[PDB]
DNA sequence: AACCTGAAAATGATAGTCTGCGCGGCA
DNA sequence: TTGCCGCGCAGACTATCATTTTCAGGT
DNA sequence: AACCTGAAAATGATAGTCTGCGCGGCA
DNA sequence: TTGCCGCGCAGACTATCATTTTCAGGT
């Protein structure tokens, strides 16, 4: 496996890429860049930078059935909808 | 909750023990010390050095229904008897 | 009231971890 | 031709925290 | 064969992390 | 007495590596 050479850390992981991910962590290190205008924003891993993408779509992709709202996470989708049946609830 | 200070660590614990015992890491300290004559090992954490003072106690823990041969950690005596496992079942087979 | 005010909830963005895939390399 | 393996990839989740919006209390 | 010999497995010790408990301090 | 909150401990775990013992290979 890949251990974690930091100081205090003593991490482990399956893959070479996790550890990088992981070591960029420890040094700040954020390669993963938003190539969009104006945003200049960077990321430790992939995921992070394919998500935040999305925020400049000007339609995001999950949607609300009910108040037509749109979101990115399905976590913040069933947020909202936990909020419209508390709501509702009240 | 409590963060470390060192530089590049990010590292987090929601209780000081905590905290103090990971800053050990980096500091290179071991505080808790084994009072058994001749041993002088040391220690990161309070758990490692009650584990450790199994071994100088005459009856260990854990225990072995199968050879009465007795173990420290859980671990240990669960590796243990699935190397009975395997040998009985090959020698079954057989 | 028509106010404010800070608390509470919603919303938005972003960090780590986990699963499962395909694809090349190896034997 | 094989599968067998190492590996990166893509998407999901939770958690965290900041930024906004709502909301209730007192005035 | 009964050898050795190195591989594989057993065994032992020790790092970090997670959960649940009781325990004291308060308000 | 309520709990509510911090807090350290104990038990449990995973994982790693060192040290011993077992086990087949060729001889
Ligand atoms: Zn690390
Ligand atoms: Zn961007
Ligand atoms: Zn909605
Ligand atoms: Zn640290
Ligand atoms: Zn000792
Ligand atoms: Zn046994």
């Amino acid at each position: 496996n890949y251990k974690c050479s930091f100081d205090g850390c003593e991490k482990v992981y399956n893959r070479p890429s996790l550890l990088q991910q992981h070591q960029n962590s420890h040094t700040n290190q954020k390669p993963y860049h938003c190539d969009e205008p104006g945003c200049g924003k960077k990321f430790i891993r992939p995921c992070h930078l394919r998500v935040h993408k999305w925020t400049h779509s000007q339609i995001k992709p999950k949607a609300c059935t009910l108040c037509q709202k749109r979101f990115v996470t399905n976590q913040q989708l069933r947020r909202h909808l936990n909020s419209h049946e508390r709501k509702s609830k009240l």
